[PDB]
């Protein structure tokens, strides 16, 4: 079953672990914050909310109520949709290193991981 | 920071996506569902979530409205609390390794995966 109710939550859930984790680095980059001292940690965990994305997609919430994904996310661009979550993997492991590698190197390599939330944002997100 | 509603839906949601892949499982280990073609795909996402899941309990998150766990797996029982991620989490790996193995060994580490839910449950939710 799963009320459709269960499905958004599910949904936005893994958005807000991913946010949760990634705004102590966003601040830090943009000169807002102190270096996160488990920056590593929080990105590898970006990592894995990347590759658990997906089943907030599945077959079957094409239309939840009260969804913010475009219909094309589902359609015409499921493999371009597919394709930025694996992005965010890849950019988010990469901040993995970059954080145990000094605060200069986690500073550039922020700023290349947000570019990936902002193309799906303004491509995939209604809102 | 953080509004307490999208804390308690980050603690939920990740909940819900536990939930949605295991229920196939589950439910083939009762004998009311088929085999899940995927089940090893399942369970190294469950292993994935229960890593992840300590975020929705952080400092901060001990009094959320609506919350339903109790005040011990923030304080006195913290250590017993962690722990049950833990073991879900090897518990979740080894489901994977059976879900190759075959459905019999499935079945019978999906017995010794569920009880973890169970346990942790019975301590540690409210009714
Ligand atoms: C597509 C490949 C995305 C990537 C990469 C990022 N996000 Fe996104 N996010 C996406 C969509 C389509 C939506 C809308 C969901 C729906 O409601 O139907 C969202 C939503 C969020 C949210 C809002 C969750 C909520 O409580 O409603 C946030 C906080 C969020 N996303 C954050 C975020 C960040 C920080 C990302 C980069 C690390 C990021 N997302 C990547 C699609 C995509
Ligand atoms: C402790 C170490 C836990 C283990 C292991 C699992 N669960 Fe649990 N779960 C836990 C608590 C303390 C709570 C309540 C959270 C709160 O404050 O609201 C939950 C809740 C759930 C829910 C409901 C989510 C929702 O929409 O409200 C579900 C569906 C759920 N848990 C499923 C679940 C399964 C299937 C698990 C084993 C694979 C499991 N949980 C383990 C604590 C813990």
């Amino acid at each position: 079953q799963s009320k459709p109710e269960d499905l958004l939550k599910l949904r936005q859930g893994l958005m807000q672990t991913l946010k949760s984790q990634w705004v102590p680095i966003a601040g830090f980059a943009a000169g807002k914050a102190d270096l996160p001292a488990d920056a590593a940690q929080r990105a590898e965990n970006m990592a894995m909310v990347a590759k658990l994305a997906p089943i907030g997609w599945a077959k079957g919430t094409e239309a939840l109520p009260n969804g913010e994904t475009k219909p094309e996310a589902f359609g015409s661009k499921s493999a371009e949709f597919l394709e930025g979550w694996k992005a965010l993997a890849t950019e988010s492991t990469k901040l993995a290193a970059a954080a145990k590698a000094g605060p200069d190197a986690l500073k550039a390599q922020a700023a290349a991981t947000g570019k990936v939330c902002k193309a799906c944002h303004e491509e995939f997100k209604q809102d």
